[PDB]
Parts: C-alpha cells; structure tokens; sequence
C-alpha cells in the first residue's frame, strides 16, 4: 500500500489534530499510538504515529522518534513529517531541535523547514516571529506555561538554542511572490549554509503555497497547518474519511474531565439522557471497584433511551472545592480512572460499540482498557475531535480533551452521525 | 479594654471565618494580620490574630504562635483559642500538635480540647471520627488534598501522631446528657492522664453545650464551630458589628481570581456596571505597569454610574486555556498582581473608599498595598465574607476567596449595605 506522508507527532492530542486535518483535506489516515509493531494498516495514505516525546529527556525523544522512522521507512514512506506544537513548545534542552537533527541525519538530508503556523487557531508567523492571536508568543499566555514557558518569540533563536545548525526565514512577502520565488529563496538559504528555514504564514493561502513548494521534501516539520497544505496538493487530482465513520450499535458517554467546558457539557447532556454520577466512596478499593464497575455497566446496558447513558465523574471532580471553597476543580483521581478502566472493558463485552469520552487521562485509560492501539480517523464532531474506529476491535471512539467542544458536544456526537 | 477571647488562627481565610462567627453571635472583633505590633485596638471584645502557620515548618509555627500569645497576654486576654482548619489540615509533622503543646506549656495548662466540627458546613464529629458531609474524612475529597492529604479519620490518632500526649473523646451522647455530665467526663479524662480531648458535634446545639462547658477554659482549640458556642455564652446577658459596617464613598470591584464562581460573578456584574479587562500585554514591565495603573485608576475615577466599576483580570486568567484547550484556568500572574498593587494605592489616593476584591492573592496584595494591618469585622455579605473596616486608613474591604459567594455577590456587597 502507498504511504505518502508519515507523521511523527510529539503528543496525542496533536497527533489526532494533524490526522484530522489530513482527513478533512482528502487523505485517509490511521493514527497509531506508540511505535508501531505491526504492518502498514489498510485503508489509508497517511499514518500518524503518536509518541510522548514533547517533554521527556531528549535522548528518549530521539530514540522513540528514530524507532518510528525505522518503521515508516520499512513501510515505504515517501515523506516524513515531524509534528510538534504550534506554539513551539520546547525548552533549550529540546525536544524539537534534538529530534529534528536526528531525523535529518537518519534521512541523510541537510536542510529542512520549520512551519508552526495554524492561522485558523490564531497562530501566525511573520519574519520568523511567532504570534499567538494578536500578540507575540512571549507576550501571550505561553509566557508562563507550566512546563515550557516561552519568553522569546523569534523562532530561529528558539531553534538555534536547541539545535546544532543555523536557522533562516522565508518571509510572507516571498510566499506572496509564489512558488518559484519561494523555492529560489529556499535554495539560497541552503547554499548559504542554513540547516533549517522557518516559513511564514498569516493565512491559509500561505500554507497552500508551502504545501505546493514542499510536496517532495523528504522531511518537513511544523504543526498541523503545513499538513493541510500538503494534503491539498494531493487533493488536487481527486479525493473521496469513510473508514472512521462510526459503527452501528449502542453508545455510552464516559466523562472524567474536571474542566469548565466538560462541566457545561455534562450539565447540558444530563437533561436529555439517563445519567449516573460516579461515587468515590465506592472506588476506594479493588473489590469495591470491581463490583461497582459491574453494577454501572449493568446499569448502562439495561437503559433504554434514545441517547446514550452517561457516567460522569465531574461531580466528584468538584469535591475538594465543595468543602474548602478557596480551591476549584481537582482532576479525576487515580481511583476513578481505575473504575473507568474496568467499566469500559465490561461495556465493550456487553456490546457497547461507541464510546464518547471526555478527558485526556480518561481517553487514555479507556483506550488502553479496550486494548486499542490505533485507529482510522473519521469526521469531525468539533475541531480537534473526530470520530475514530479501532483497527482491531469493532469499536468507535470520540475522545475529547479538557476544553474542546461546545455545550452540546455529547448530543452532536450522536445526532449528527447516524447509520 | 477587656479582651475575652484571643484567637490564634493558622491562616487568613479561617481567621476571618472565625471572626465573622464571633461578630454574628454578638462579640465585636478585630482581626490583625501577623503578630501584632501595636496595642489592643479599641472597639472589640475578641481579637483574631492571623498567621501563615498551617503548612510552614513546625518551628516557625511554634515561634509565630508564641509571639502571638505573648502579645495577647500583654493585653490581658482571658481565653486563648487556637483556630485551625475544620478538616484538621495537618500532617504527622504538624502543625496542630506542635503548636497546641507549645501553647499549653506557655499557659502552664495540662489538658485542652480539640473541637473541629462546623455542622452548618458539613463537618461533624462522632466518637472522635471526623466526617465531611456524608463520609469519613479519609473517604472524602480531603483524601488527595494537594498539601495535606488526610488518609485517617480518627482525630485522636491524627493528633497523637503529631503531638506528645494521649488524646481522649467526649461522645455526642455525653453532650446530650448535658453540662454536668460533660464536665464530669472531661475531669475524668484528665485524671486518667489524657492531655487532650476531642469533642463530638453533630449539630449546633452540641456546640452550644461545649461553649457552655468551656466558658472559662484557659485554652481551647478547634475550628469556627466552638467559637460560635463560646460567643453565645457571652451573648446570654445581652449584645448590640457596627464598627465594621462599611463607610461612605465610592466603591470599586477588583477581580483577580480565576475560579468558576468568580467567573460567574464577573460575567454577571459586567452587565450592570462599567468594566474593564486587564490587558496582560500592558503589565509586562514596571514602566508599563505604572502608566497602566494610572490610566486604569483615572478610568475608574472618571466613571459615573450607580454601581462600582470593575477591573477584572479573569479574562487574562483564561488565556493559556484559549490557545491549548486541554488546559483550563491558570491563576493571576505575578505581573497582574503587581498591577493590582499599584492600582489599589492610586484608587485610595483618589478617594475610592470601598474595595470589593475577588481572589486570595489579590486580597493580599490589595491589603498590603493600602498598608492595612488589621480591621474591624462587620456584617456578612455571604458566608465567610464580611465587610471589614481598616483600623488606620478610612477604607472598607470585602475580600472574597476563590469559590465563596453567589452569582450576584458584587451587587449584593453594594445594594444590601447602603449608608
């Protein structure tokens, strides 16, 4: 099977964000979590491999990324795409520079591009400086980011602190001159000895131009924006997602997130569907968890309503705050995640087929519990949140993180996607 | 002046919670922050000294607490009350046990009570076990508390791990037999060699009985519930707060909290009063902060509306979340707090007289900025949140933490308190 783009992505939410852009722009795509062990899946032109390499030590990030590349090369991958965060989340110790230089050496290439922009979400790049909304990176929220605070907005400096070579810039104005101009400026940087080139983008046309220039680059790096541009080059001779359209069968909402938006979604949905709040006093041990998971699964399965029953832990998420009101939310405890783990397996055994899950940890535990390793990426319910179909279990997932989605997410997930 | 109860409180929000219960039950009360340096203030029968001794090292907690006691004794304090948290927030290293034993030695006393209950907020104690709502401490949210996770609910064990002596229990049923019975059981514990006695309470009557039994104990320890009971003993021959009724003059709402409820309060209030959102890109340096504080003060002062203008930082509090939607709130940055600091001083210089402040850090910085050291505790706006009047500046404050209050707090603060 032909594998056109192989994405190595530094996290899970962004793996699925880029995969969704490829599918929305005509390229069928499977996401596999962790370095793949199998064989290229059927039914896709892109594979997005998801790693946990954004913040771990550089060496672990290099090793995981090279393992991913060995696999992609084995499947005949035509282009490799290193996907990192749109706000260039890294420190002077990595992991964008160290992984990029490693991939370049493994692919025996001397020049690559860096393209973080995603204008539709307010990330733009001008003269090489990254903007979050209407302000420079370093004058935005990112400035006090908990893990990787970003106190400089100039991408070539951010890159050079972290990487071995010199980094150049292709400004918006060159892109505006077009393909020939942009390709000339790229060559010129390379003749001058730059290893890397940051690429400007203020709007989706700029990304389309980059896509057109870089159709055949062996390696390319960036956020999701450039992928969109590359996808539309392949869309250009014809398209027609299907493979990740959700399956038939009963659905369940499993909510573990503590967030403002998840709270709104649970408050809304619970007026429309039978729901049940996870009691923490029944999760405090194994035996109790095991029995409670059974009871809750039997509860879900014995419902008979149009919309999917909900099991929400978001009330429990609000308990520290209920007593000392100086605190707010606290994220779902290990004991509640352990419960969701057991619950998901049993729901699957009892024939639940569609799982609408709120929370990044909860999505993780549900996926790992059903033993799902990868999936076909389907249509969007909301930006960043597509329906997905497991590769080797007949199960469909819609995994939502933190504050993604709108109020009616849990309804739309169902109502706008029937058969 | 007669000083009946001297409270040494291990934090700020609880200092003001206990002070409010004394005032609501007839005992005029000043709160002083940090060990007092002055002379007993006029116009009160209780003084609540607020320390930051809940989580610091035991030795710092002992030293601060003894300094507080030296002062209270100098003013002729008749009873000392060690106020800690109702959920007994501590670890095996302190600070409840170490401070209690120290106070006992300084007061040359051999027996004291421990009374955490506050039933109206769902803290009850039965047979010495602490309950948060309908569950034991250790099966409630407190179990994974960030600073002091509580994995045992039996107060005498919690106390003994932390303290030098043996700890007994007076059960609800004895309280139900009354004063004579309760006082007999207390003596009996003491003859048996216990240093301390935990006291049950399921309801406010139990607290009233304790208050009646312990009117003349030299030292007493607990949360706010027992204070209520002691206050009503002194209420018994007549009462009639006034001193902390808010002053005349223009008001301002200063909102720094990132919380769910603060968000609701800001969203609500901003439809009723002129408001202005703090722009973080104008707080990133001194000079900019200084000028921005000026501009914002001039803005507030030049308004002309019935209700107080608001300066809210809660939009800025939501910026990390706006970009990577996996995150939620982030608490107000140092640069925003630095701004509020300058802003408060200028508002005071320009004649603002009433400050309605949302956020614990923000309350801190506003208070420190106006150089307020203590205040007369006035009436409640909401539970835990009274109007307060500075002792040495003609300024009135209503300081609200995190998720205290209801939706209309910022209106009620003004509308239910006129002259």
């Amino acid at each position: 099977g032909m594998l056109k783009i192989g994405v190595i992505a530094d996290d899970f939410t962004g793996a699925t964000d880029i995969a969704s852009f490829l599918v929305e722009n005509g390229m069928p795509t499977v996401q596999i979590n962790d370095v793949p062990t199998g064989t290229q899946p059927e039914g896709c032109d892109a594979v997005v491999i998801s790693l946990k390499t954004r913040s771990c030590p550089a060496q672990e990030a290099i090793k995981q990324s090279l393992a991913a590349l060995v696999w992609l090369k084995k499947q005949g991958c035509q282009q490799v795409y290193f996907k990192y965060c749109s706000t260039f989340d890294s420190t002077a110790e990595g992991n964008i520079g160290p992984v990029t230089d490693a991939l370049m050496v493994a692919l025996d290439t001397s020049f690559t591009v860096i393209s973080p922009a995603l204008p539709v979400n307010g990330r733009t790049v001008y003269q090489g400086y990254l903007f979050v909304m209407n302000h420079l990176l370093a004058e935005s929220g990112m400035r006090h980011h908990p893990i990787n605070p970003m106190t400089d907005s100039y991408l070539p400096r951010l890159m050079e602190a972290q990487a071995q070579g010199r980094c150049g810039v292709i400004p918006a104005q060159t892109l505006d001159e077009g393909v020939a101009a942009t390709r000339a400026a790229l060559s010129r940087l390379q003749q001058e000895g730059y290893r890397y080139a940051v690429l400007d983008a203020l709007n989706e046309r700029h990304l389309e131009i980059q896509g057109e220039v870089l159709r055949d680059a062996p390696l390319v790096t960036g956020g999701s924006g450039l992928a969109m541009g590359l996808a539309r080059q392949w869309a250009k001779h014809g398209v027609s997602r299907s493979a990740g359209y959700p399956l038939s069968g009963r659905a369940v909402v499993l909510s573990g997130s503590c967030s403002q938006m998840t709270n709104q979604q649970v408050a809304f949905y619970r007026q429309h569907a039978p729901t049940r709040d996870v009691d923490v006093a029944r999760c405090l041990s194994s035996e109790t968890r095991e029995a409670y998971a059974e009871a809750l699964a039997q509860w879900v399965l014995s419902q008979d309503s149009e919309l999917a029953p909900m099991i929400s832990a978001t009330a429990s998420t609000q308990a520290l705050a209920a007593i000392q009101q100086q605190y707010g939310a606290t994220e779902a405890s290990h004991a509640v995640e352990a419960l969701f783990s057991l619950l998901a397996a049993r729901l699957a055994e009892g024939g639940i087929t569609r799982f609408i899950v709120a929370g990044g940890e909860t999505s993780g535990v549900v996926t790992q519990s059903l033993g799902i390793t990868g999936f076909h990426i389907g249509p969007c319910i909301s930006p960043g949140v597509p329906w997905v179909n497991a590769l080797h279990a007949p199960v469909s997932l819609a995994l939502k993180s933190g504050n993604f989605g709108d109020e009616s997410f849990f309804i739309r997930a169902q109502r706008e996607f029937q058969v």
